[PDB]
C-alpha cells in the first residue's frame, strides 16, 4: 500500500536497436541512440585477413612520401579521412491547418573515443627504444593527433584547405578539391578557397589533410575538434561517461534533422605508429561513440504548402517551347494593373509604380 | 493507389500427344465480378512529407 | 567612420625544406562573425566653429 514512493526517474518505454524508434512515441518522449563510427583512415576494412591488408586496419598504410618539390603523389592509405555517418529517423506529425510539422531536434551528446588503453602495447616490431642493441620498448604511438567531430541535422558544409596545391591527389577514391572542383587547384585553394567548399556528401572519402569543417556564415552541425601539429608529441586522451554536451543551439534549439537523418561526423589520430622495418610511419585512429539525446519539436512550416502542392501541379504540364515572353528579348513591350478608380488624370500617358514599399505617380517625366 | 489486383492459376492438367509423351498441359480462364464500395479511411500519411521529400 | 575593423595574425610555425634549413613559416586564415547593433548618440557637430576646432 503505502510502502514509501520511490524518486521519480524519467520511463524508459522500450529500447533495443533502431526499430524501437518505430513505435510510436507521442511528443515528449525521448530517444537516446549509442552508436558510432569506426575511424576510417587509409586501409580499409575490406581484406579482413590480416596477411593480404596485413591488418593494418584503422591505420595509414604506410607513409607514400614525395619525389621532390615537383612531385607530390600522396597514397590513397596515406590518407586519413574523415570518418561519418547517417542515421535515419521515423517521420514524425503535420498539422498543415497551422501550417506547422514537428522534427526530430538533437540536444545534447556524450561521446567518447576509445581505446586509448591500446597505447599501451610496447611490445611488436616498432622502432626499438635503443637501436643500438636493438631494445627497449617497441615505440609507442606519438606524432600529431586530431580529434575533431560534430553532430547535425543535415551533412557537414567543409572548406577545404591544402598545404600545396600542387599536390598530386588522385582524381581517383578520394574526394579532392579537383575532384569537386573540376579546375585544379590554385594557390588561393592553398589557403581560403571560397569556392573549394563541398558537402559531406560520401564518407572515408573526403580527407582530413584537405577537408575542414567550414563556419559556413550557416550551420545546422555543431563542430569540434582540435589540432596538435609535431612529431614526437604525446598523445592524450579522456576517458569519461560523465559529460554530456550541448548540441543546443543559442536559442535553445540544437540541431533539427531535415531528412530525418542525424548525422554524425569525426575523426581521431592519435598520431603514428612507426616499423622498426625503416622509418615506415604510418599513423593510426580510434573510434568514436556516440550519445544523441533527441526530441520532437515544433517548428513552423518553412516553405508555404500551396507553393509545394502547386509548384508541383505545374511542373506536370507538357513542357513549352516556344517564343520569349521573358528573358532579355521578351516579346512582351508592355504591361499595366488596376484596381482602382481615380478620376481622369491629365496626361495619360503618365507612368506609376510602387517601389521597395511605395506607389508613385510617376515622375513627371520631364526629369 | 485506386487498385483492384486480380490473381489466379487454373491448370487442368497433362494433355499428351497422340505420338510419345509430350504431356504439355492445359489450363482454363477465369472470370471475376467484384462488389466493391467506397469506404472512408484516416489518411495513413503526413502530406508534408513531400517537404520531408523536398528537404 | 562607419566602418568595421578587422584585424589578424597566424603564424604557426616553420615549414623546413628538405635540403638546407630553410624555414618558411605558414600561416592559416581566419573566419569572423561579427555581431553588431545599431546604437544611438549625441551630435558632436554642436561644439561649434572656433570652440573645438584647432582647439
Ligand atoms: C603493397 C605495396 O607494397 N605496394 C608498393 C608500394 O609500397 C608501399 O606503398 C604503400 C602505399 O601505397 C604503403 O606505404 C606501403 O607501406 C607498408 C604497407 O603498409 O604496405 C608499411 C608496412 O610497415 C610494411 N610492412 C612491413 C611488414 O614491412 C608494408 C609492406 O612492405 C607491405 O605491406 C608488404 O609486406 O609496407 C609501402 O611499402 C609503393 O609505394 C607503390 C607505389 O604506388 C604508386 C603510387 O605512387 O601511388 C601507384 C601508381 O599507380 C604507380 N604508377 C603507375 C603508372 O602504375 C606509382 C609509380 O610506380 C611511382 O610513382 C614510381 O615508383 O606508384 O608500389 C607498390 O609496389
Amino acid at each position: 500500500k503505502a510502502c514509501p514512493r520511490p524518486a521519480p526517474v524519467p520511463k524508459l518505454l522500450i529500447k533495443g536497436g533502431m526499430e524501437v524508434l518505430d513505435l510510436v512515441t507521442g511528443p515528449d518522449s525521448v530517444t537516446e541512440i549509442e552508436a558510432f563510427l569506426n575511424p576510417r583512415m587509409g586501409q580499409p576494412p575490406t581484406p579482413e585477413s590480416l596477411t593480404e591488408g596485413g591488418q593494418y586496419y584503422g591505420w595509414s598504410r604506410g607513409i607514400n612520401l614525395a619525389t621532390s618539390d615537383t612531385e607530390d603523389s600522396p597514397g590513397n592509405n596515406t590518407l586519413p579521412t574523415w570518418s561519418m555517418a547517417k542515421l535515419q529517423l521515423p517521420m514524425l506529425n503535420e498539422d498543415l491547418t497551422c501550417d506547422t510539422l514537428q522534427m526530430w531536434e538533437a540536444v545534447s551528446v556524450k561521446t567518447e573515443v576509445v581505446g586509448s588503453g591500446s597505447l599501451l602495447d610496447v611490445h611488436g616490431f616498432n622502432k626499438p627504444t635503443d637501436t643500438v642493441n636493438t631494445k627497449g620498448i617497441s615505440t609507442p604511438v606519438e606524432g600529431s593527433q586530431y580529434h575533431v567531430f560534430a553532430v547535425g541535422g543535415e551533412p557537414l558544409d567543409l572548406q577545404g584547405l591544402v598545404t600545396d596545391a600542387r599536390t598530386k591527389y588522385k582524381e581517383e577514391g578520394v574526394v579532392t578539391i579537383k575532384t569537386i572542383t573540376k579546375k585544379d587547384m590554385v594557390n588561393k585553394d592553398q589557403v581560403l578557397n571560397p569556392i573549394s567548399k563541398a558537402k559531406l556528401d560520401k564518407d572515408g572519402m573526403y580527407p582530413v589533410e584537405i577537408w575542414h569543417p567550414d563556419p559556413a556564415k550557416n550551420e545546422n552541425t555543431r563542430y569540434f575538434g582540435n589540432y596538435t601539429g609535431g612529431t614526437t608529441t604525446p598523445p592524450v586522451l579522456q576517458f569519461t561517461n560523465t559529460l554530456t554536451t550541448v548540441l543546443l543551439d543559442e536559442n535553445g534549439v540544437g540541431p533539427l534533422c531535415k531528412g530525418e537523418g542525424l548525422y554524425l561526423s569525426c575523426v581521431d589520430i592519435m598520431g603514428w605508429r612507426v616499423t622498426r622495418n625503416y622509418d615506415v610511419h604510418h599513423w593510426r585512429g580510434l573510434p568514436r561513440y556516440f550519445k544523441i539525446t533527441l526530441r520532437k519539436r515544433w517548428v513552423k512550416n518553412p516553405y508555404p504548402m500551396a507553393s509545394l502542392i502547386s509548384s508541383l501541379f505545374n511542373n506536370m504540364l507538357p513542357q513549352v517551347q516556344g517564343q520569349p515572353m521573358e528573358g532579355e528579348n521578351t516579346q512582351v513591350e508592355e504591361v499595366r494593373v488596376y484596381d482602382g478608380t481615380e478620376p481622369v488624370p491629365g496626361d495619360p500617358d503618365m507612368t506609376r509604380y510602387v517601389d521597395r514599399f511605395g506607389k508613385t505617380k510617376t515622375v513627371f517625366p520631364g526629369n
